[PDB]
């Protein structure tokens, strides 16, 4: 797939607002994932033990991991589709070391969309949401293709 420049501008305009508070957004997204799809917490040996939303909110390690996730994602989005080099080591660790199925990448995509809609309603109307969904679909398709090349396709 290919996004148009106008689609990329919608994506990078709301992302610019996200970057005003990377740690806050990172925490909101991971907590939303774990609340909506509890099975995903089981892939994180580091976080597995946390029982409640309050415990998640108070975890400094979970907040640090949120910053890592969004910084990596932001670097990929800023490439506007030219992300083959950035994607390779991410696909390799998530297929081979962490063993993350593509369905769970769909689940975090949903979580990102929910948080942006909640925090940025004026910059995340229907057309901006459609553009962000397309950007995340492009990411998912490319990571799936790399999974298959690597021997997982899970
Ligand atoms: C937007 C999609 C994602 C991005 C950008 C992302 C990015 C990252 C990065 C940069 C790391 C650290 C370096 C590495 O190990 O590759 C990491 C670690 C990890 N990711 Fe992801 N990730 C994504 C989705 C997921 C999903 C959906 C899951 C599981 C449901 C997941 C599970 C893990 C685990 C288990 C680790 C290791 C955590 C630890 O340090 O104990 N990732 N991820």
């Amino acid at each position: 797939m290919v996004l148009s420049e106008g689609e990329w501008q919608l994506v990078l305009h709301v992302w610019a607002k996200v970057e005003a508070d990377v740690a806050g957004h990172g925490q909101d997204i991971l907590i939303r994932l774990f609340k909506s799809h509890p099975e995903t917490l089981e892939k994180f040996d580091r976080f597995k033990h946390l029982k409640t939303e309050a415990e998640m909110k108070a975890s400094e390690d979970l907040k640090k991991h949120g910053v890592t996730v969004l910084t990596a994602l932001g670097a990929i989005l800023k490439k506007k589709g030219h992300h083959e080099a950035e994607l390779k080591p991410l696909a390799q660790s998530h297929a081979t070391k962490h063993k993350i199925p593509i369905k769970y990448v769909e689940f975090i995509s949903e979580a990102i969309i929910h948080v942006l809609h909640s925090r940025h309603p004026g910059n995340f109307g229907a057309d901006a949401q459609g553009a962000m969904n397309k950007a995340l679909e492009l990411f998912r398709k490319d990571i799936a293709a790399k999974y298959k090349e690597l021997g997982y396709q899970g």
